[PDB]
């Protein structure tokens, strides 16, 4: 049988019980176990890293171990002895999602891809690979080298392709951004790259060399020289220069100046200036945004003092979205939101209209040093974006929410000052983001992404007033709410909140049918769509007694004809008197103080 | 042995010694001669060693007497016995962990003596909060009792009472049993017996310090609330005064549980306290008290008497978080003042706008129809209350904790149609700070000051710190006062005077190219870049020299001075007659703060 996928098992921490933890994520793959293999490699003592090593290997038929006569050179030997069509270089503590192997191989084989850039998930943040992991693209390499961004080493690589172009991790010295070098060489050698965006493939879990400014800028110089000497297509070289110049070199001329001591600032500033002069052509800054053109111009002038002042003037610019309306309709959750650019969610962010120019507000001393074009936002006032996103609080996967309509205008607030105001409406069909069984019961967090004038604000949606709205939709309990942090969350499956408590109870419409032993408890405020039956139980306690033992009984939450109710089955009980009733639906109890008389 | 003007009555019980010496320190700093006041200490069987410690104090102090009580319960019996053995004209009940201000005794006695005052209600300061007694402590009032019983609010026991007045009317603290709000009984009894009351508002007299469980149980709590209201009904004689106390305490303690309190307590506790509240309203509170209340309190009163707990819980959910947060739109120094322009608007938790609806001719509160239908229509109509908004600035000293209204401000509040029939509430304000208005003691000269704004309207009161988002750092040198207005570590506005937190050299910046050196006199002059210089100023400090490149060198301290002259500021450093050759690091040290301006001079 042909091997479809070979996973290179890491040995950074080769604790045997740690390899036990790793097989859990891999044994849950939907792919047949005999169509993938696990490739291990070590160089240790006779027992705790070798004898109990192959003891574990003789149990797994698809596991292989081999020694080395000496953490990257191990990866090269694993690549050569592997037999799978694609190779995954799995890092420690990282996990893959249950359908990754099947979906990656099908996608790569059908489209004959040398690299499958699968959607990657990180613990923190509201996005990862926002631009690239939007839609599936089986012909991504035609877009240029940026199709491989973000250049993590967590993609699926065609094994034949790596061996035929001798694409390996750097043999000796520990190098920064070896994944950048690796994925760049893959593209340089004409890799067919496909982007798999509709299913998360890799979970990069969150868990020193290069902190030295001298080694840091030594490594930055190496990376830029690697680009200059190895990239042959000018379009691709221009992108890599522009991308890394903006983020690493110019990326220290903003708020980084306000966070480091003056002694380290002086060192890294001269490093950045020398690199810009020796390595970055002048035309590169021409395709940059206005704020970075300012940074580039002041860098080449060596004007560190102006840059320190501009960092002070720019600190805290952001855009936080407020919920203006939220409701359930049909089987979806609808949102209306508003936003505006501010300083730290407080006073408005302003630009200034002087004549035909929409000017960045700067002191006169700095305005006189800059070319006029670099603080005129006139040409950029129609390039605002405003989109919604969502994140599973357990899976950590983030997704753009499609189908939104937005509007951003430049509004004259007072005198010649102008603010930037945005509005947006969108809906959530939660089934769009339920891909694994575990996603069915999960809290979800909503965010908004706002970009414009060189700034990007991707922040959690918030509301000030208490919002609690519930829904019973096709056997899914849904609760949208202002969570404990003041941010918008959608609880599905009662993982945090009780839908009965949040919906309230019409305690005066409670029905008791003693012949059929059925108690009916109608819910008050709740959107009910489709038919729903969710089984649970309830507790009865006699009213007068203290510390009374509970009477356990079955119960069910029913959605029917756009109305919801809990029916409690008394069964054999045969009771008399007044009892407290507490419903327990999906593990959550209500605090509605229900009393019934039997 | 001469006449005693002030008797300080201090009840002790497991006193923290640090606070006891801080109390003594604030007494010793009184401008009044020690011969004219006395300290009367009584403890009720302290379980620590603070009585033996008290005996030691009393031996070295001729104006201090200590006595111990044979029982160990509450603080009222100690105060009653000390009052009897006091000999002064006025008595101050100073708690064991509070302090007084240096000119308190002199100012209170003069004010009370020149006006034949039975009670002097002096300005009282509290650790937390942006105001205390905001309405009563605005202006001096030597004839306050003509205002009715409100003249004694807030009714803490930290006033100065004519001793004879207390003894002749038999006004004592309740020692029959433990009581909540014994000071309210005390101050009400003082007013009932015809006390001439004067309010001394222009100098802080008492600092009630906050630290780290008798009336915390629900049954005990409402037993005390019933006791308090029954006391009002039986002892107050004037109708106007009875109505005020009924209204004030009904609003704050009974209706005060029908708001955010409903969101912070379990259902069992809510049921107990709501039942008590409903019964007290029906038995003790007349119906006409509701007519003295704002709209939102009329709604709470109405639903309370209906027993509609579900609507009150829903209303508390709808009202949660309504506030008004002020933002700085401009801040700059001009002449000898600091000017501000601020904006605010009513929001939920500083997020989305708060709205009211326009229906027909009425500006209404936005309420779910289920609740609107139960209420009389006048109670959710804000129309006649739309011109009562207030928007004022205030200041607090971070060390003294004293708060003041910043006088001379101008503000405007508009009701603006945002969209459809929904209206928001927007305020704007301009004001200026003359810091000399708030410096009364020498300690106030070097202090950080925090700025705040007070916004009231439609029944809401929002007194919160002024904030700003952008980095704000502006410096000034005004008549020997270093002044820095800045966004502090919390994003709030602070005014550092005297270099108590920040360095004016570091925040102003250094014109490095303009650094001058005169070797003939050893004078190095360092000009300051951005700084508002008004008037003449000269502040002597130090400077520290270290050889460049020499790791961990011996510092060379030398004299320096900050000078303000002709709208310019500079630091002149005198190398004196020191050994110097080569390039050196120069670090200025003005008023205890050092700069990080990388000053290098080569000699």
């Amino acid at each position: 049988k042909d091997i479809k996928i070979s996973v290179v098992v890491p040995t950074y921490n080769t604790e045997l019980e740690g390899l036990k933890n790793l097989m859990a994520s891999i044994d849950k793959q939907t792919m047949n176990p005999d169509e993938y293999e696990l490739v291990f490699v070590d160089d240790g003592s006779t027992t705790d890293t070798y004898e109990r090593l192959q003891e574990f290997a003789e149990t797994r038929p698809n596991m292989t171990v081999k020694q080395i006569e000496n953490g990257s050179r191990p990866r090269n030997i694993a690549t050569k002895m592997a037999k799978g069509e694609y190779i995954l270089y799995l890092d420690h503590d990282d996990t893959v999602f249950p359908e990754t192997f099947e979906r990656v191989y099908n996608f790569g084989k059908e489209n004959n891809l040398d690299v499958v850039s699968g959607k990657e998930v990180r613990t923190n943040g509201w996005s990862w690979g926002w631009k690239q992991f939007s839609e599936n693209n089986p012909h991504a390499e035609e877009m240029g080298i940026e199709c491989l961004l973000p250049m993590t080493p967590h993609k699926f690589y065609k094994r034949e392709f790596l061996l035929e172009n001798d694409i390996t991790f750097d043999d000796g010295a520990r190098v920064l951004w070896e994944d950048v070098y690796f994925n760049s060489k893959a593209f340089i050698h004409g890799a067919k790259v496909g982007i798999l965006a509709d299913y998360p493939t890799y979970y990069w879990i969150a868990t020193s060399f290069g902190r030295d400014p001298h080694e840091k800028w030594n490594q930055i110089n190496k990376l830029f020289n690697f680009f200059k000497d190895n990239i042959k297509e000018q379009r691709d070289l221009d992108f890599m220069l522009t991308h890394w110049y903006r983020s690493r070199v110019l990326g220290i001329l903003g708020q980084w100046l306000l966070k480091n001591n003056n002694e380290r600032i002086d060192i890294e500033f001269n490093y950045a200036k020398k690199l810009a002069e020796e390595l970055i052509p002048a035309y590169i800054s021409e395709n940059l945004d206005k704020n970075n053109q300012v940074k580039d111009y002041l860098l080449r002038q060596g004007d560190l003092d102006s840059l320190k002042k501009l960092a002070q003037i720019d600190a805290g610019i952001t855009a936080l979205s407020y919920v203006e309306d939220a409701y359930f309709k049909e089987d979806k959750l609808f949102f209306k939101t508003s936003t505006k650019m501010t300083y730290e969610d407080k006073e408005d962010f302003f630009i200034e209209k002087t004549a035909d120019r929409m000017e960045r507000i700067l002191p006169e001393e700095i305005k006189s040093k800059l070319p006029k074009e670099f603080f005129d936002y006139s040409d950029d006032l129609a390039e605002f974006t405003y989109e919604p996103s969502i994140k599973g609080r357990n899976s950590r996967a983030t997704w753009k929410i499609d189908g939104s309509t937005s509007n951003v205008e430049v509004v004259n607030k007072k005198a010649n000052l102008y603010k930037i105001e945005g509005e947006m409406s969108f809906s959530v069909q939660i089934n769009d983001y339920i891909l694994d069984a575990a996603d069915k019961k999960q809290p979800w967090d909503i965010a908004t992404r706002f970009t414009g004038l060189g700034y990007t604000s991707h922040r959690a949606l918030t509301i000030g007033k208490i919002l609690i709205k519930t829904a019973l939709i096709n056997n899914k309990t849904m609760i949208v709410y202002k969570n404990a942090s003041g941010l918008i969350s959608l609880d599905v499956g009662s993982s945090v909140r009780s839908i009965v408590e949040d919906s309230g109870v019409k305690r005066e419409q409670i029905l008791i049918d003693k012949t059929s032993g059925k108690v009916t408890i109608p819910l008050n405020e709740i959107h009910v769509f489709g038919e729903s039956l969710i089984e649970g139980n309830a507790e009865l306690k006699p009213v007068g007694i203290s510390d009374a033992d509970p009477i356990n009984v079955k119960a069910k939450l029913i959605g029917e004809a756009n109305k919801a109710r809990v029916e409690v089955l008394l069964g054999d009980e045969k009771l008399s008197g007044e009892y407290h009733l507490v419903t327990n639906i999906q593990g959550k109890k209500d605090k509605q103080q229900i009393k019934i008389t039997l």
